[PDB]
C-alpha cells in the first residue's frame, strides 16, 4: 500500500478546534434577502457559477454576487463554512451575504466588491517588482488559510483577483477548498487540470496544503516564461508527461519510490525517459525582463515532485525573490 504521509506545518489545527469549525454538514445556513441586490453588470463566467456587479440597495454598496450552478450548489455548506472560518484574513475574499432565488432556487453567494484590473492586461504588463510584490499578497492569503487547517485545492489566475489601482488582491472561488485533517484521503479530481500537482495525477490521495504550493510554481513559471499556461497537458496523463518534460523521470520515479506509488500500467509507455531541464533553458529576449537568479531559485523549490519538500507559504514569505518588496 501508498506510504503514508502529513503536512509538516499546521498538522493540529483542526483537532485543536470545536467540531463546528470543520464539521461543515452540521452547520445551519441563515439564508438573508435576495430583494436586498439590484444586478448592474456581468464580469465572470467561472465553471460552476456566474458572477455579477450588484449593488445592495439597503445600504446602497456595491457587491458582488456568485450564483451557484447545481454543481457548485451541492457543497454550499462547504463552501459557507469555509468563507465563514477564514472571514477578514489576509487577502481572503468577504462574504457578505448567503441568499436564495425563490424563482429558480438557486443560491447565491454575495461578497465585498473587488475593482478588478483587466485580466489579460495585468498579464502583459505587470512588472517583475508587481510580480514580487502579488505573488507576496497570495503567500499571504496561503499561509492564512493553512495556518486556518484549510487548503485551496484551486489556485490559479482565474481565482485571484487584482484591483491594480489600489494594489488590492483577494484570494477567490473557496468551492473546492477542504479542510485538512492529518491521515485523510482526499478526492484527487481538484484545482484545473495545469495547475494539478504530480500527487493528484499519481492519484497520490494523502495530500495536504503543500498542493496550493505546486500551483503557485505554476502560475509563477507561467508569469516569468510568458507560457499561459507553463505545463499545458491535453489530459490528466498527458499533464503528467508536460510536467516530466521539464522535472525529469528520474526526481518522479523517486518520488513514487519515496511513498510507495502504484502508478497506472499506462504511464510507464507513456511517461517515457527525461532528463531534468534546467530553467535557464527557458528564459528569452523576450522575458529575461522577468528573470532573475532568484526567481529560478524561487521557482525551484515549489516545483517539486515530493510535495513534503516544497516551500510553506511561510518559508517563501522569507525568500530572496521579496526582498526588494517594500513591507
Ligand atoms: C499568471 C498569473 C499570475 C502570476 C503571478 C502573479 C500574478 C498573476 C495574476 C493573478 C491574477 C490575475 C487576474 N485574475 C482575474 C481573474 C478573475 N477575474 C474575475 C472577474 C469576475 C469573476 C471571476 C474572476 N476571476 C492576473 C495575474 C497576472
Ligand atoms: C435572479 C438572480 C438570483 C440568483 C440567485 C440568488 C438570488 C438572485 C436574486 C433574486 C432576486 C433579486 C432581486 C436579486 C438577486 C441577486
Amino acid at each position: 500500500g501508498p506510504v503514508p504521509s502529513r503536512a509538516r506545518v499546521y498538522t493540529d489545527v483542526n483537532t485543536h478546534r470545536p467540531s463546528e469549525y470543520w464539521d461543515y454538514e452540521s452547520h445551519v445556513v441563515e439564508w438573508g434577502n435576495q430583494d436586498d441586490y439590484q444586478l448592474v453588470r456581468k464580469l465572470g463566467r467561472g465553471k460552476y457559477s456566474e458572477v455579477f456587479e450588484a449593488i445592495n440597495i439597503t445600504n446602497n454598496e456595491k457587491v458582488v454576487v456568485k450564483i451557484l450552478k447545481p454543481v457548485a450548489a451541492a457543497k454550499i455548506k462547504r463552501e459557507i463554512k469555509i468563507l465563514e472560518n477564514l472571514r477578514g484574513g489576509p487577502n481572503i475574499i468577504t462574504l457578505a451575504d448567503i441568499v436564495k432565488d425563490p424563482v429558480s432556487r438557486t443560491p447565491a453567494l454575495v461578497f465585498e466588491h473587488v475593482n478588478n484590473t483587466d485580466f489579460k492586461q495585468l498579464y502583459q504588463t505587470l512588472t517583475d517588482y508587481d510580480i514580487r510584490f502579488y505573488m507576496y499578497e497570495i503567500l499571504k492569503a496561503l499561509d492564512y488559510c493553512h495556518s486556518m487547517g484549510i487548503m485551496h485545492r484551486d489556485v490559479k489566475p482565474h481565482n485571484v483577483m487584482i484591483d491594480h489601482e489600489h494594489r488590492k488582491l483577494r484570494l477567490i472561488d473557496w468551492g473546492l477548498a477542504e479542510f485538512y485533517h492529518p491521515g485523510q484521503e482526499y478526492n484527487v479530481r481538484v484545482a484545473s487540470r495545469y495547475f494539478k500537482g504530480p500527487e493528484l495525477l499519481v492519484d497520490y490521495q494523502m495530500y495536504d496544503y503543500s498542493l496550493d504550493m505546486w500551483s503557485l510554481g505554476c502560475m509563477l513559471a507561467s508569469m516569468i516564461f510568458r507560457k499561459e499556461p507553463f505545463f499545458h497537458g491535453h489530459d490528466n496523463y498527458d499533464q503528467l508527461v508536460r510536467i516530466a518534460k521539464v522535472l525529469g523521470t528520474e526526481d518522479l520515479y523517486d518520488y513514487i519510490d519515496k511513498y510507495n506509488i502504484e502508478l497506472d500500467p499506462r504511464f510507464n509507455d507513456i511517461l517515457g525517459r527525461h532528463s531534468r531541464k534546467r530553467w535557464e533553458r527557458f528564459v528569452h529576449s523576450e522575458n529575461q525582463h522577468l528573470v532573475s537568479p532568484e526567481a529560478l531559485d524561487f521557482l525551484d523549490k515549489l516545483l517539486r515532485y515530493d510535495h513534503q519538500s516544497r516551500l510553506t507559504a511561510r518559508e517563501a514569505m522569507e525568500h530572496p525573490y521579496f526582498y526588494t518588496v517594500v513591507k
